[PDB]
DNA sequence: ACCTGAAAAGCAATGAAGCCAAAGCGTCCTGTAAGGTGA
């Protein structure tokens, strides 16, 4: 059951219709028989999770930080430059608490995602509330970039890691032991679902062979 | 008192480069510190 929960959790691609949510109801585990038990406060909480199903995540240096994104890379930019918007925007995740990691399971695991089953929808419709920035400045942990704009007067910007660019970069570099470059983060469950699959271990993009100056 | 060190042609062919055997076992790879949300 190992490699069931690896194949719906984002750090691992994609993937006749019943054997599927029917092991959805049973990731919230930490079968078909408690499939049944229907808990009036797990199809309560269980809407919780999409509330704060996160983009791009704010918490991924520092774990204290405090806010919630679900949009989209904004605009477009030449050939030679690469962002979050030129690799198809699927692999998102959950940003928030360490409780609730395995009860975003059922609903977060998403080629698309799942966001009385009519009671249930009616509420989530109208609160789904996609591209969302909900970040105040103030009271977090947040970086912060004065760069100017036109002739004069700066703008502030606020970086925040994408998280379909992390898991791109994950996967990819797998058999490469010369360009990659591992960083490994502590408390982990606090970080996100993201965080959890490659068990804190990031594999960045290293700059290949060493630095050897020539002369000019 | 100083100034000079020459040109012209050549640098050979024939044959071979052996094997045979092996590459040891016993035993281990340390522990302590550093949580964000919710009732």
């Amino acid at each position: 059951t190992t490699e069931l929960k690896r194949a719906f959790r984002p750090l691992t691609p994609h993937i006749n219709e019943l054997d599927a949510l029917t092991i959805l109801v049973n990731l919230t585990d930490k079968a078909k028989c408690k499939q049944k038990l229907r808990d009036e406060k797990w199809w309560a909480s269980c809407i919780n999770c999409v509330n704060y199903r996160q983009s791009h995540n704010p918490k991924f240096p520092d774990i204290r930080s405090e806010g919630v994104i679900r949009t989209q890379a904004l605009g477009e930019l030449p050939s030679f430059l690469l962002s979050s918007s030129k690799i198809p925007p699927y692999h998102w995740s959950y940003s928030h608490d360490s409780k609730y990691v395995n009860k975003s399971a059922f609903l977060t695991n998403e080629i698309s995602c799942l966001g009385k089953t009519c009671k249930a929808m009616a509420k989530q419709l109208a609160d789904i509330t996609l591209t969302t920035i909900n970040v105040t400045l103030a009271p977090n942990y947040l970086t912060q970039i004065s760069l100017p704009d036109s002739d004069t007067s700066y703008i502030s910007l606020s970086p925040v890691a994408s998280l379909s660019m992390q898991s791109h970069f994950h996967q990819r570099l797998q058999d490469e032991n010369r360009h990659s470059a591992i960083t490994r983060f502590s408390r982990t469950t606090n970080m996100g679902v993201t965080a959890m699959t490659c068990g804190g271990a990031f594999r960045m993009l290293k700059s290949g062979a060493k630095f050897s100056s020539p002369p000019h």
